[PDB]
């Protein structure tokens, strides 16, 4: 029943540490501590947070995000080549934080955020955290 937290990052200067990006269609780059991507219009670009060892299984996932577009989240198992959808988010001119259950059924190496309307829209993203536990039960490391 202890919940562990897994920060990937708070403040961005590039990519998190223990990560890469295996994305596509995307650019990045940081400023206000944010992740900022900036995907190529007509690609539906994502960026993929793929740790470089290693596995989450389930809980939620917890960030800061504003968005000028629809932005997909996904997760992935890179050996099963499974993908799994988390949810869509809408457009928002500030920052909203999200935490969200993933009911992905296997372990996830990978996390994606992608330019859903493949549009070109930005995305800024901050504060990103895993928690083996519920979203309900999420007890945010960051806020405290």
């Amino acid at each position: 029943v202890r919940a562990t937290y897994t920060v990937i990052f708070k403040n961005a200067s590039g990519l998190p540490n223990g990560y890469d990006n295996w994305g596509w269609g995307c650019t990045l780059s940081y400023y206000g501590g944010a992740m900022i991507i900036n995907p190529q219009e007509g690609k539906y670009g994502a960026v993929s947070l793929k740790r470089n060892s290693g596995s989450f299984r389930g809980g939620s996932l917890r960030f800061d995000m504003k968005n000028e577009g629809k932005v997909k989240i996904l997760v992935e198992n890179s050996e099963a080549d499974e993908k799994f959808e988390v949810e869509t988010i809408s457009p928002s001119d500030e920052y909203v934080t999200y935490i969200l259950d993933v009911d992905f059924d296997l372990p996830f190496d990978a996390i994606d955020f992608q330019d859903a309307p493949g549009n070109g829209d930005r995305i800024w993203i901050k504060n990103l955290v895993h928690s083996t536990g519920s979203a309900d039960d999420f007890v945010d490391p960051i806020n405290l």
